């Protein structure tokens, strides 16, 4: 059966912690007062929640209220415990309160207000500098959560809220996030298609923080090449094909061979044989101002099949691509 894997960083951060930290099932929700929040405008609805702009009438402050759909008790407390564990971390959305919505009969999570513009709204028109700036901002969030024993598992532009006026970013929607426990098998049905890492797509369950670094790489590629999304699969199978047309099939074989796993036989008729491409082939007159050798080397080091060989968040922050970004 499959060869086991472990994160190369923050491997044992949870094993050491008190039960209370990661055992979200035992978490006791502290409830605030639902009457403090008045919904103003519905902003979105997803599989797991409806999202509102609201106002907190105890301070007159705008907030964002997320009213959870019924799903699995356990998922609610997981997201809650994660948010409280991460609260105050860099670029992590701040859970301000948790109230019981009297209509839905479910928890409503109250977040700090963020401008109603996701990253996908502007990330195809940022300058080279701004891409590097915002990527470093994302990396701060991801190294923070990974250092706290947590993988986001749904990194994508919709989950990065950007207030470009204020050059401020928050990583949101922690409802798929999970505690990393060495040796634990996880559900591969996480992340959105275009951002799923190869480990998800080959059903390798013993994955870790590095899943998020694949997702980040897909964001990077789509920004610097101005191609949204960068790996544009029609489904989860073609999604792997799309990656193999860039990263080549021999390295895909080397990856699954290293972990002693087998592709779905469904790939026999669709995968073909593909050489690894040089990143230069995605450069053209319209995106060349966004591409530099550093950008390409950084991207190359994120988009690796072998989740063990991807830059970690902290390594990525060390990369020369960020030398041009002014650090606070
Ligand atoms: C259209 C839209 C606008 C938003 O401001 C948010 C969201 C969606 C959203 O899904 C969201 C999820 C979350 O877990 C925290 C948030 O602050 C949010 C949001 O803030």
């Amino acid at each position: 059966g499959p060869v086991p894997s472990r994160a190369r960083v923050y491997t044992d951060v949870n094993t050491h912690r008190p039960r209370e930290y990661w055992d979200y099932e035992s978490h006791v929700v502290e409830w605030g007062n639902q009457d403090d929040y008045q919904l103003v405008r519905k902003l979105g609805r997803g599989k797991y929640s409806e999202v509102f702009e609201a106002i907190n009438i105890t301070n007159n402050e705008k907030v964002v209220v997320k009213i959870l759909k019924p799903v699995k008790k356990k998922k609610i407390k997981r997201e809650i415990k994660i948010l409280e564990n991460l609260r105050g971390g860099p670029n992590i959305i701040t859970l301000a309160d948790i109230v019981k919505d009297p209509v839905s009969r479910t928890p409503a999570l109250v977040f700090e207000h963020v401008n109603n513009t996701d990253f996908k709204q502007l990330y195809q028109t940022l300058t080279d500098y701004d891409i590097r700036f915002y990527m470093y901002e994302i990396l701060k969030a991801l190294d923070y959560c990974h250092s706290m024993g947590i993988m986001h598992r749904d990194v994508k532009p919709h989950n990065v809220m950007i207030d470009h006026e204020h050059r401020k970013l928050r990583l949101i929607d922690w409802g798929l996030a999970e505690f990393y426990h060495p040796g634990q098998e996880y559900n591969v049905r996480v992340a959105s298609r275009y951002f799923k890492g190869p480990e998800l797509l080959v059903d390798y369950q013993m994955y870790d923080y590095s899943l998020d670094m694949w997702s980040l790489g897909c964001m990077l590629a789509s920004m610097i090449f101005r191609k949204e999304p960068f790996f544009h699969g029609h489904d989860n199978y073609d999604q792997l094909v799309r990656i193999a047309k860039v990263l080549g099939t021999e390295d895909l074989y080397d990856y699954i061979d290293k972990y002693n796993i087998e592709l779905d036989p469904r790939f026999n008729d669709i995968l073909g044989r593909h050489s690894r491409k040089r990143w230069e082939r995605f450069v053209h007159s319209e995106n060349q101002h966004l591409v530099s050798p550093e950008a390409l080397d950084f991207l190359d080091k994120l988009l690796r099949y072998d989740h063990q060989s991807r830059l970690t968040a902290r390594e990525a922050m060390e990369h020369p691509y960020f030398y041009t970004v002014v650090k606070d």
